[PDB]
DNA sequence: TAGGGTTAGGG
């Protein structure tokens, strides 16, 4: 496949105990087809660790994939989300179900048509906000963004560059104020 | 509900 493996990868949680391989492939192979499928096991025991991965041979397969949410396997509702790589799954808040991105380094007169010319294509935008200092009213260069939809945002963050008001910024999940300071 | 013997040499 051209687009690259992890792009094409859903992590699946909350899997039943009785949910495998073959039974995990069966569901998932009806939104396309199917390079990878694997339930993960604890290693001595060979029990479910109730998650596995699903990989398509498209990125469009993987978009139809999350379209057709809520998902159902062997009986269970089960959690899609778009697979977070080992590097950047070390991160705070990294497998975080989140609506809402940080987004920093945006240039001073950045207004919220830059924000809506590059994201509104991820998914439906609920709410912008350009953070100013209260007192001073001087612009800090950062802003929020808060979508409809968690896979908008997961959709984003897996991204590596992201190009507003002319320029690259970094775009991550938003923490909350309690959640950066347990990161400290 | 976050990865499968899948992450820093030897010059």
């Amino acid at each position: 496949p051209k687009e690259p493996e992890q792009l094409r990868k859903l992590f699946i949680g909350g899997l039943s105990f009785e949910t495998t391989d073959e039974s995990l492939r069966s569901h998932f192979e009806q939104w396309g087809t199917l390079t990878d499928c694997v339930v993960m096991r604890d290693p001595n025991t060979k029990r479910s660790r109730g998650f596995g991965f699903v990989t398509y041979a498209t990125v469009e397969e993987v978009d139809a994939a999350m379209n057709a949410r809520p998902h159902k396997v062997d009986g269970r509702v089960v959690e899609p989300k778009r697979a977070v790589s080992r590097e950047d799954s070390q991160r705070p808040g990294a497998h975080l179900t989140v609506k809402k991105i940080f987004v920093g380094g945006i240039k001073e007169d950045t207004e919220e048509h830059h924000l809506r010319d590059y994201f509104e294509q991820y998914g439906k935008i609920e709410v912008i906000e350009i953070m100013t200092d209260r007192g001073s009213g001087k612009k800090r260069g950062f802003a929020f963004v808060t979508f409809d939809d968690h896979d908008s945002v997961d959709k984003i963050v897996i991204q590596k560059y992201h190009t507003v008001n002319g320029h690259n910024c970094e775009v991550r999940k938003a923490l909350s104020k309690q959640e950066m300071a347990s990161a400290s």
